């Protein structure tokens, strides 16, 4: 006894590149109608592109409204990473405005509409493993805020989840030192490291009819790790 | 890309009432061989089913071999809470039913899983006495261990941990009780192919109750 | 929009070898309660097995029930051929088999389709003799009368024709032999809520090779 | 063993009104990357457009130019009725042009991709019941046309198959006298229209990956009327 499938207005941050694009091929190739936004490269062909710098509230809004007026208002948010990557006030507070305050922008712009229409789905997705203090504020305090909106907002049908990758092989992965590779293995119980497919095989769960009662979660996707 | 669909022998215990039947009920519709084990009321038309009190390990042994011969090898065990829902008595029958019940038809799972590298194993806590309590979060620290020793096989070991489903909404965010559906669409999700890198997770199904 | 799965009481004649085993595991993958006839060799593993001559309609009669008994009444009939693949002995016996065979079936289905408006049958043509040829013409024919008369009743019935399929090459379009997982993919199809409105059609599984 | 989705580039000819609409609809859905012609008034959001009339050679090949430069060369087209609706060579002529040239016009334009890629899907959709013979010659037209193309491009990978619906439930047959309409029944023996996503449903079974061995086939969706 399956949910029918309901084609969604989708929009992935960063989903150009990556874990983010990952995400996006799988919510289109599921059915969905799929937006990304970008910082000036584009997006992929069979993807909707918006460019904004999410640490600029007046460019994420611009950018919802050309997506609504493309495809519908957005009913599912997934918000990624702005930024991925000794310590100092002025790395903290970028990473903090990027991927805290950034994951606040899209998620307020979001969320009338969703409201209203009493639909609405908010996946943020965790920066990856593995600059300590401020990435790992960032982290935990974007579960936090989804928590806090979860809370608010489950009533009218809109929920906030968190999907918490571990190790995943990206470009940044592979140029990390071959023992550095091989060794992030020995906190992880599957001894592997993930793919993008499988984080966007979470995200597209978190996307479906499957998950409704699913609201203020952290779904690590991380072989084990984080334990 | 969405990786291809591979109809798996799975195992639902409990899976003839409630929450159970639902689970059993969505697998079989995914294109899974769907076996249950019941407690005597009967398997729901259509499905194997074998009588299992998972108090018993020898019951347990012939049930998981009766399957093997029916459909091969159980390759997905969904763990249903033996009991729903203080004296010495209460409590070690309970443990005894939903903690050492879930270790017994892990137990049993686990050998054949780990020679042909996979196998999931999904327990279900009880639906919400210090009894349940100690079993619910004694079955989450088993599958931990479980997810620490065996995903480098591929068999990986995740909770689903259900809230107020309807086979007290104050203090429901969504303000309205789940339904069985919305908890076998997890067990859905948990058993297929996208979950390959899951292991050792809860997944709370409760519409934010237990944030 | 793309209509509601619904799992179905399935069976397949013949469904334990070559084509009739490549559909019958599609369907079952496909997430409905798939049973079998077969001859003697036995059913696949998983799936519900009743032995049938279907030139025997007491056989066929009390193998239906069986089925009924397991899984519910018969929603889905797949008909295969009863032979693969001139005296008036052996073309007397393909008849039998080929055609006969399939009106026995059809007749012993047709009861609960109309009485609970919904049927699909859907005849299997032999796979490329006088007498196969009268067959799978004759089934065509049957087909369409009963689709003529059932059709009103949400009971349909269609044909599937394939080519050569492997279970000569420049007489087929597509320069290829096809595979029985390209004919269980058709029925697959045509077993499903998207083929609702097609009643009395043959569609040929072929490489183009009929045209 | 249903063979993995692929997501294609899909083109529906007709594709922002009536059957066309539920069929560009349905594959969106169903995972692919779907682009549709119209005439002026636009594609629907969710979908790419772009404006063609199929009687100008020159106007198709704009169409699928742009079509390839947003989401890739053309792996399937659906081929809708250009018209729909005492005969006369003016009358015969236009239909023909539209619904049989037209038809020509766009399987050639989709061909040398389909076959240099080895991979093609072409779709043909007949009008709908139910001006005779202009419309039965376009009709039966296109289907000796698409055998024609199954038998040439069929060892590419390239099939060619028509869907021939019956009576559907559109704008135009709704308008039909009310007498006509309970009596075409008499010529159906479901005894009711079809809908446009019953012809929908086996357009997306024709681009899917389980049609690969069904080339040169009229499939008719229409209750058994044309028996
Ligand atoms: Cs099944």
């Amino acid at each position: 006894a399956k949910p029918p499938f309901v084609s969604r207005s989708v929009l992935v941050t960063g989903g150009n590149r990556g874990i983010g694009l990952a995400i996006a091929q799988r919510l289109a190739a599921d059915g969905h109608k799929v937006a990304v936004t970008h910082r000036g490269s584009g997006a992929p062909k069979g993807l909707f592109g918006v460019e904004v710098d999410v640490t600029d509230s007046d460019a994420v809004d611009r950018a919802f409204t050309a997506v609504e007026e493309h495809q519908g208002p957005v009913e599912v948010l997934v918000s990624n990473a702005g930024l991925s990557a000794r310590m100092t006030e002025e790395k903290f507070e970028k990473v903090i405005n990027a991927n805290l305050t950034g994951a606040f922008r899209v998620a307020q712009r979001a969320s009338r509409s969703m409201q209203r229409n009493k639909f609405g789905r908010m996946i943020f997705i965790g920066s990856v493993s593995g600059n300590q203090a401020n990435y790992a504020a960032s982290k935990a305090g974007v579960i936090g805020m989804a928590r806090s909106i979860a809370r608010e907002l489950s009533k009218a049908n809109v929920t906030a989840n968190v999907v918490a990758p571990g190790y995943i092989d990206t470009d940044m992965t592979r140029a990390l030192d071959e023992r550095i590779q091989q060794g992030a293995l020995q906190f992880i119980p599957a001894k592997r490291v993930g793919t993008p497919a499988e984080v966007a095989g979470v995200v597209s769960f978190l996307a479906s009819e499957d998950a409704s009662y699913i609201s203020g979660a952290v779904i690590p996707v991380d072989g084990g790790m984080g334990m």
